[PDB]
């Protein structure tokens, strides 16, 4: 069933640079669950677990053709939690 | 904007006991926000905070007229965060 | 890979009982993950998330013909982590 | 230097009843550190560590000469953290 | 009533720069709460909330006319919880 | 008895650097407990506290000797639980 998650929406140079890569082996370093994708309005990252420790490396570890410019957060709703953190 | 909450699903001998008020006493001592109310299958208790402590003293004082048969707590989000604990 | 758990031991009247199927009814109830056994000292819980509502719940709910005695609390490290409630 | 702790005020028959000495096995059980007193409005807890398994046990084991009427919890901040649980 | 709160202590080139203005905004973005001054020792930033990604923020986005050369957190007590967050 | 742990393994730059030193002043400024050590594979830092405040301040005040390339961080049990935080 249902548990408590966080979209994070990173904006920037995050698209053609490993971004999505990047993402999903911080997350397998960290071993978080969920997923990443890019809609057009730059890079989401949908997580089971608390973000800070991934925010603060998605920062210092950034690639080097990727640029971050901002980042948000939010709270939602998992309908049926991750199992493993997979790049969609 | 937005925050993760706690719905907590109250059921048993839970109206025409005093269940709300003392929902909302409990609330109050634990200074807790969020809202109570009956709305035909038992008791909803929403809560900006962690129902831990709540939970257990919430059976531990039951009303003496009352009698909790269940509680069931499942994860959703706040609209606005609450400021106050309210019987609705 | 690995992440921090919880092992509970729990004592009593807790075998014969229902004991077993009473604490997967209650994980699935409160979507957590991890596993139940009787190892001939009482029930083991391993659980991935916080015991505390699950420990509330446990005693609150505890089948008729059941007794609890005791429960102990101790940390663990899951080698990999849970997806689904099991009875061991 | 400082700590967020919490402050438990258990009112009830907490006194004559072996309630101190409960409350510090019940302490050392959980490895929880602060310390454990009478003042004459019942029994204050202090303590380093979250309070709810302690809570939890602290009424479903409640010596049998012993009645919790009440509990009451605040925050406080600790001026250097304790490092054993004692009874004062 | 009171509630346990965090006091971020912000030292640099952090005044005339736009930074009350900053943390104002950042606070905002994350939904946080409590207060933001200058009281002539760096900014000091109170908050309802974990504080941590808002430090991890803090120091990404740190407008470029600041500097932020530390940053210092201690707990503290709350005496009515904060219901916005404000420049004071 | 025994808690849950973090250990985090720092590498780069961070030997001969004033490294060992400056995770100590950090841990002291964070009333954190633990140990750090350099193993021949980087820095280890084991605390009994979150470490996500303490990372994003490892980051930003690296001395300038130094230079971090990765920190891993992983779950572990403390035997007992550090009452000072300290180089070994
Ligand atoms: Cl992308
Ligand atoms: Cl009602
Ligand atoms: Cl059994
Ligand atoms: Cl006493
Ligand atoms: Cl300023
Ligand atoms: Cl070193």
């Amino acid at each position: 069933n249902t548990s408590c998650g966080v979209q994070l929406r990173i904006r920037g140079k995050v698209q053609g640079v490993g971004f999505r890569p990047f993402v999903w082996q911080l997350a397998q370093q960290l071993n978080l669950h969920g997923d990443v994708c890019n809609d057009g309005d730059g890079v989401e990252v949908r997580l089971r677990e608390d973000p800070e420790v991934f925010l603060v490396q998605l920062y210092q570890h950034c690639p080097p053709l990727a640029r971050i410019d901002s980042v948000e957060r939010e709270p939602f709703i998992w309908s049926q939690l991750p199992t493993e953190f997979t790049i969609r």
